[PDB]
């Protein structure tokens, strides 16, 4: 049965030499691949001058509302998600970990989109260079997208999340994504695809998918493409080095396997609920996917007064668990996903055994039956600073290997001893101990957590990579970073350090800068609606002169009596000279001066960005605030009842008599809009 | 009276009523100050200067 | 600051040297006002209402 | 307290009751003093001097 092909609009099929797909708990196949024949340069041609311009053309706020809305129409259909999902041999929570946190993603980054992404199709992502001493010569970093497409290589573990992780933010840098999922799983990858883009949600091009090998894909891409790799990394080297990679030098964002330690410390004493935490960590990040993650826990370091408890708790803990048929009743692990993983990971089994030990049932895994099950399998190293092939060799399984450490100066060394990985953790409850292990095997690890009993309660485990974090280590781990919450998005952008006057660079970000020429149009800034708000619209207000009654006045109304504004002879002998106003004074004088009191387009006050005082303003000294919109950047109206409003940025420029600017900072409002979107 | 902020959800009962608080509200600057009303040591000490502000965000209103 | 009356006369040191008084003045109306703090006798009488102000003329500016 | 006008309908709270008034209403010049702060612009411009009052009445009291 052919497992359909999207390309260049149309589900295309394959002709050739067709790889198929065992089904993982019974073992006949259900599914056959094949991409051979399918014109890829067509591809990229369809993907590149039909959806990257129609990406490109919306701005990072429709992006996010169109990840909230392909995260809400696949939230609603989850169910055959689900029944493409048990074919892979995994469990209902494993399936719903695998889904929900594919859509997750996509809500988070919707979310992260809609917060801090401009209402621009560019994104300056400083604030200001001041490159000059005048003030006429300055830069700015903008963060405009890629005119190519992203090439998504995954691995088999998660279709759904491993391809909806890169797909959000491929999107929202408003790139077009051509998607090559794993052939060993890859109907789940077409379920997701299919149920994109039969959805008219998305624009046409900008999603594309190789069911299948991609053969003619890497030799056609421009410098413009950047290509996301996931898979071992004897796969990932081999493509780092193809020769259109490296010739057209396009970013190839490598991401392999791990092998992941889970330190033990030394205060941790098995009377404690922190043991007992430990070994739960360790059995349900080795039994989740049945062992077939890539931040499961596979190097396990104990003290070495500690390893026969850890070793009998492990035993007696994981013989509790069930391995059999997801939809019976009674069964906490799944099984693998084909027999060739299974004879992968035997193999890796065997390695491991011959230059290690045994703890419990390892490598006697039935090679002839009709299901991809693999017992869950306790090592043993007794001498883990002399055998290599521990840390060289992952098993992708339910195997983990178990080693003694010296004192938390060897536990460390046998936590970065791992080449690079991915998904550290230590458990303790001393906080030193956390710090020595932070600052010795973050070098080696992309994430790290100290799970304690405070964090137990509500941690999200060992093998959840959120999508705010930075998911991926250095070394064997592959050296790439995903996730990063809008560190991810810069993947797919090019950032552009932009030099020219501040007149020129508030033309070009769409935004104010800091001496950029002024819209003064004889009504006030706060009068004015939110579509009728630019980015310029300034306001010069009247003055104020600060007298000594405005500080007694101010610092009797407050109660901040510090010394330098209420006392005559601490001030004098401080670094101001004499008494100064207030700086919050001065802070709400400023608001005194250019808040518009009849009822406006202004809602409320919302925050203040970045405030910054430069000189002390003091008695005998006047006050003139310069008000000017800087950035705007509408709110989406999550209800129908609530008003359609956005959130507009002022710069605020208050200064002296001699012009010099006391207190410059800038303010944020939220601001009523004309017109919304339903 | 102090700042010269008239806004009309803080000095206006009709169109504080017709606005998102409800009713009149305390001034965020207000909030502001009065913080630092309350923990600001009056005396001379190691504390020279104010230099700034990081990341100001209102919440909830005041009342 | 109580009457919101930041006219530039009286708040701003640079206009009211630009102005045709040469400094600040003090408002009329608190002019108005202090007189009546320096006549009206706060206890119960027969003095009942204000009832108006029949013909207010400023002279001179009162600094 | 800034006037010094401490008249009996506005700091007394049993002999307003036994006014005319019925209880404490505000002063005449507060109204005719926020009304300025009301209606005044704070910026220099060609309004120059205050100059007068021609007339003045105050019809219903103020609470
Ligand atoms: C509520 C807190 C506790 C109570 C404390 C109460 C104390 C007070 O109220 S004092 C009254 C109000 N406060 C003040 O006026 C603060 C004093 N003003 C000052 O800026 C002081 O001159 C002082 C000593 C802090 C400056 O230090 P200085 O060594 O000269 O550094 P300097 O770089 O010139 O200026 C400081 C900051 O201004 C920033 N700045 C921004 N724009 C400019 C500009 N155009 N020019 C100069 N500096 C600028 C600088 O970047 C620097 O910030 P950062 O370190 O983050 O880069
Ligand atoms: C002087 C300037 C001119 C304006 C005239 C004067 C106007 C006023 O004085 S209004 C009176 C004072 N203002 C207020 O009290 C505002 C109250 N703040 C509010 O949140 C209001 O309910 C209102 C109307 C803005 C609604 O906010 P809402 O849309 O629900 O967003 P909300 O969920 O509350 O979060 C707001 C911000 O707080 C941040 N925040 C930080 N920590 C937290 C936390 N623990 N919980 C919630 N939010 C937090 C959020 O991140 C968010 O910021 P961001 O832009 O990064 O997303
Ligand atoms: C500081 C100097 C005074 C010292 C003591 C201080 C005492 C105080 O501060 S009291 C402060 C608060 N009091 C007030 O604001 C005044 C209260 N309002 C009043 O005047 C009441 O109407 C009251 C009952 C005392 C007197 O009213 P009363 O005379 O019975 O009838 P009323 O219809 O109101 O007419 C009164 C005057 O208002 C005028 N008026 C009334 N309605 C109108 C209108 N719609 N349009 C124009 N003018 C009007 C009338 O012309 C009349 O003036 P005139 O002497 O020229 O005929
Ligand atoms: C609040 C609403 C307004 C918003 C803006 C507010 C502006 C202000 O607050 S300014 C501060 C308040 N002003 C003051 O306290 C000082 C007022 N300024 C002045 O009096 C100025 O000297 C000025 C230029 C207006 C006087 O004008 P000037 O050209 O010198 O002529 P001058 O004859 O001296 O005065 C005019 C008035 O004084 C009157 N006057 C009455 N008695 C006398 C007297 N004994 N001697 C002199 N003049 C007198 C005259 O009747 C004349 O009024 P009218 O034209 O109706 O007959
Ligand atoms: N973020 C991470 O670090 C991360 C996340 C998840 C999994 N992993 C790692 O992935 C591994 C398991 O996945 P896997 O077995 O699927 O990896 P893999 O087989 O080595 O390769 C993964 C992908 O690369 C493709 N591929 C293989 N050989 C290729 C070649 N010569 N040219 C072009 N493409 C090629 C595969 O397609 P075919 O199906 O046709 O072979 C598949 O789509 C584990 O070791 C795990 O640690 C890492």
């Amino acid at each position: 049965q052919q497992l359909a092909s999207f390309l260049s609009g149309t589900w295309q099929s394959g002709r050739g030499r067709s790889r198929l797909i065992h089904h993982a708990i019974s073992g006949e196949a259900l599914w056959e691949v094949t991409s051979e024949g399918l014109d890829m340069a067509a591809a990229r041609q369809f993907a590149i001058e039909k959806g990257a311009p129609a990406l490109r053309a919306m701005t990072f706020i429709e992006r996010a509302a169109m990840l909230k809305a392909v995260a809400k129409h696949l939230l609603s259909e989850k169910e055959r998600f689900y029944a493409l999902s048990a074919q892979t041999g995994a469990t209902r929570a494993d399936s719903w970990v695998d889904i929900e946190g594919g859509i997750g993603t996509l809500f988070t980054y919707a979310s992260l989109g809609s917060r801090e992404l401009p209402d621009d199709t560019l994104w300056p992502e400083d604030e200001l260079i001041p490159l000059s001493k005048e003030g006429g010569f300055a830069a700015r970093h903008l963060l405009t997208s890629k005119s190519g497409v992203a090439v998504h290589i995954n691995a088999f573990n998660f279709p759904c999340w491993g391809m909806l992780e890169k797909l959000a933010p491929t999107w929202l840098g408003g790139m077009p994504a051509i998607i090559k999922p794993a052939t060993a799983t890859a109907q789940l990858t077409q379920a997701m695809v299919k149920s994109i883009v039969d959805s008219g949600l998305v624009p046409e091009g900008a999603i594309s998918l190789i069911c299948g090998s991609a053969g003619d894909l890497l030799d056609h891409l421009d410098s413009q493409d950047v290509v996301t790799f996931t898979g071992s990394a004897a796969t990932g080297q081999m493509l780092r080095v193809q020769p259109n990679i490296v010739a057209k030098s396009i970013p190839f964002t490598m991401e392999a396997d791990s092998l992941n330690c889970c330190v033990l410390g030394e205060d941790v004493t098995p009377d404690q609920p922190e043991f007992a935490l430990f070994i739960r960590e360790v059995v349900r990040e080795m039994t989740t996917k049945a062992g077939q993650k890539c931040t499961a826990i596979r190097r396990i370091i104990v003290p070495q007064a500690l390893v026969n408890a850890v070793s009998d708790a492990l035993v007696a803990r994981l013989q509790k668990v069930v391995v059999g048929d997801p939809a019976q009743e009674g069964v906490k692990m799944g099984a693998l996903v084909n027999a060739e993983q299974r004879a992968d990971v035997q193999e890796k089994v065997n390695i491991l055994l011959a230059a290690g030990c045994e703890i419990r049932l390892g490598g006697q895994a039935d090679l002839s039956a009709a299901g991809a099950f693999f017992p869950p399998t306790l090592l043993y190293c007794p001498q883990p600073d002399e055998t290599p092939a521990v840390h060289a060799t992952e098993a992708f399984g339910p195997v983990a290997t178990l080693m003694p450490a010296q004192n938390q100066r060897h536990a460390l060394q046998l936590a970065c001893a791992g080449g690079g990985s991915l998904a550290g953790t230590l458990v303790t409850a001393d906080p030193q101990i956390a710090r020595q292990f932070i600052a010795d095997a973050a070098r080696t690890h992309g994430r790290i957590q100290i799970l304690n009993e405070e964090s137990a309660k509500e941690s999200t485990g060992h093998g959840s990579p959120l999508p705010q974090l930075v998911h991926g280590g250095p070394g064997r781990a592959g050296g790439g970073e995903e996730l990063g919450g809008l560190r991810a998005v810069k993947h797919y952008m090019q950032r552009t350090a932009v030099q020219g006057s501040p007149t020129m660079l508030a033309a070009i970000s769409k935004q104010w800068v800091r001496g950029a020429k002024v819209e003064e149009d004889r009504i006030h800034p706060f009068r004015k609606y939110f579509e009728e708000l630019q980015p310029g619209d300034s306001l010069l207000t009247p003055r104020r002169t600060m007298t000594e009654a405005d500080i007694v006045n101010f610092a009797c109304l407050s109660g901040d009596h510090f010394y330098a504004h209420m006392d005559k002879i601490a001030a004098a002998e401080s670094i101001f000279g004499e008494r100064v106003v207030h700086g919050y004074f001065v802070l709400s004088a400023a608001a005194g001066l250019f808040v518009d009191a009849g009822v406006g387009p202004v809602i409320a006050n919302y925050g203040l960005e970045s405030l910054r005082f430069i000189e002390p303003v003091k008695p005998g000294d006047t006050i003139q605030v310069r008000l000017t919109c800087k950035r705007k950047t509408l709110k989406k109206q999550r209800s129908a009842e609530e008003k359609p409003t956005g959130v507009v940025e002022w710069a605020v420029e208050v200064f002296n008599q001699h012009q010099t600017p006391v207190a410059l900072y800038s303010i944020l409002t939220l601001v009523a809009r004309q017109h919304g979107d339903f």
